[PDB]
């Protein structure tokens, strides 16, 4: 007879077997339960680059609240977008943020959620008007994801008040 | 004495002691974390059924964003709806699906989740004016939700550019 | 030797082991999944605080949407709230809830939440006009958080129709 083995995430250390947690996902207090982790409100500023339909950069002000492997993030721009367009793609790179967290991993998403487009909430004062969109980014790498939206109306114009509200699973 | 017996979700096969993951769920990258299961953005047209206050149809074009085991939809219509009443009850039964997609176990809620009632964003245009309500939605079955919500107003009339935003633990 | 040992959420009983799973986080379908509790939507009535840029209280309609250890709150006002300052705080104590639910534990946020602020939507009407604005709460303790929003202009006013939308893990 061979004995009992344990395979991750159980494991065995001095005779003791464990439930390894990671503790942004899970915690015990005696049964299994929700993340122990602490909670953060991140707050950095991202510069968001026209990557389609615009060759222009744009000043995010950016609050992510990181909670368990949810990071879900409210942003809003200072200064005008220059759209040359109807439709327009932004960037978003982690390169391009200052301050930049030094929890990083938590604006990096999980494999399984880079694997789709995600829905972003748009929304932007062009021509006095306030626009709204349901939007969808998709990341290109673990570090960029792209958001794609409508514009409001055709050729070149500058959009302002940009808000950008979106989550990742991480 | 008896020995060691592995109750589920810890089983054992070949001395090897394991704890079986849902991977919508969770997985292992050592220590039990969040699910490892592929996003999914579905895309499909989806014929809601007036039930009361309406004998009428509408096409919805709905967009089913499956992360881990929550599937949040953003759904847009096509088309009026003809009401009767100052309140609606539009259907959504997974058989009026067209497309419908292969991992249809996405679109049916949770037994726990079933178990009450949950909020629906609603928005649409009646008398060239914009509506919105904070509404909700209930199970029936496990394939047929009902959301209940305002017209705007009273007696026959159309309401147009329906909006319907929720989404279900599964 | 010394045996095996099992360390919570592990546990052994009559020569079975087991994992202990809290129902509002997880269960068994054969391989470990989400949870098993039912979902609940509460409604009662909160009457909050302010607690500076006004000494003012105000009814709140609320309807608490509890599914696993997430619960959702949606707030609507009835009456108007006094004003006297460009910012306000509203604070929600947990003993000022009539009506009151048994699962009270559903609207207690866990540790790892409380340690940060969290996104709060805040709508009005102020002077006719309706204002909406990304706010922030934070939890002074486990019964207690308070909510901080512009007031939409200066000195003293009325706002009304205050809606509050926000979540918290439990």
């Amino acid at each position: 007879s061979h004995g009992l083995s344990f395979s991750p995430p159980l494991s065995v250390a001095d005779g003791v077997v464990s439930l390894d947690m990671d503790p942004y996902f899970c915690s015990q207090r005696v049964s299994l339960t929700s993340y122990s982790a602490e909670a953060q409100l991140m707050q950095f500023r991202w510069m968001a680059r026209g990557t389609n339909g615009s060759s222009d950069t744009i000043d995010m002000t950016v609050n992510a609240h990181c909670h368990g492997r949810r990071t879900d993030y409210m942003m809003s721009s200072t200064g005008n977008l220059t759209v040359t367009s109807n439709v327009v793609l932004l960037t978003f790179d982690l390169s391009d943020i200052t301050h930049i967290p030094s929890d990083l991993a938590r604006l990096v998403p999980s494999a399984g959620f880079q694997a789709a487009s995600f829905p972003v909430d748009v929304s932007f004062t062009r021509d006095s008007a306030t626009h709204a969109y349901q939007a969808y980014g998709v990341y290109s790498s673990s570090r960029v994801f792209t958001i794609t939206f409508p514009t409001g109306g055709d050729g070149t114009a500058n959009i302002r008040s940009l808000t950008v509200r979106t989550g990742i699973d991480t």
